[PDB]
């Protein structure tokens, strides 16, 4: 069986610019930096290992994405933080009852990120 | 501050085919299903894989393959086992430490043997 999540790998055209992005918004803690076969850095974000690699590859924008957990009270604060950095944010997404609030925004390489204030239990409860 | 991972959302063309893929390889447990084509409401399912909430929504597959991907952890002793199990599904694969393969929607997945924590020793 699967032990769990190992890490998430994102390819970006500008590693230093993305690094700043992650450190500002996610309080990402760099724990590794690339003789290396590629320019990459590993960050620890809320217990999750995120690997960023510099490269030309660019995935078209889609709803395939990662969602991090935040508390309801923090929605406005993160909204202000994203707004401050001029990063593109999505408008309010339609929701069903039991589905908590979320914020959606992009990095500089078509990666959509979600900050979700809801829970799985609430979602399944009504269900 | 961000307390951790909430969930991972993937878009796939065939939800029933993907569900089989998830259950077979990752021992994914379906815990939720919604959708009503007569109500113009697309299909969506929730699965639990090693305690992780995975949301799957039916839609378009990724247009091209890129190195952006998710990596799940397994045991080193399990590398050969998972290699063969993946092969049995006909999906394309790119006893070491990492297995790379795609599902039917151009999503690159990685099965990593060992912990990145231990990986740090370059």
């Amino acid at each position: 069986m699967i032990s769990g999540l190992s890490h998430i790998t994102l390819i970006v055209k500008d590693l230093n610019k993305t690094t700043a992005f992650l450190q500002n918004i996610f309080n990402a803690e760099e724990i590794y930096s690339s003789f290396s076969l590629s320019k990459e850095k590993f960050f620890l974000i809320a217990g999750l290992w995120i690997c960023i690699m510099e490269g030309d590859s660019l995935q078209e924008r889609t709803y395939n994405h990662i969602a991090f957990q935040i508390q309801s009270e923090e929605v406005d604060e993160y909204t202000e933080r994203i707004k401050a950095l001029g990063v593109e944010m999505k408008p309010e997404r339609p929701r069903v009852q039991g589905e908590g609030r979320s914020i959606y925004f992009y990095d500089f390489d078509n990666h959509l990120f979600e900050l979700h204030a809801g829970t799985l239990e609430e979602r399944l409860k009504r269900y």
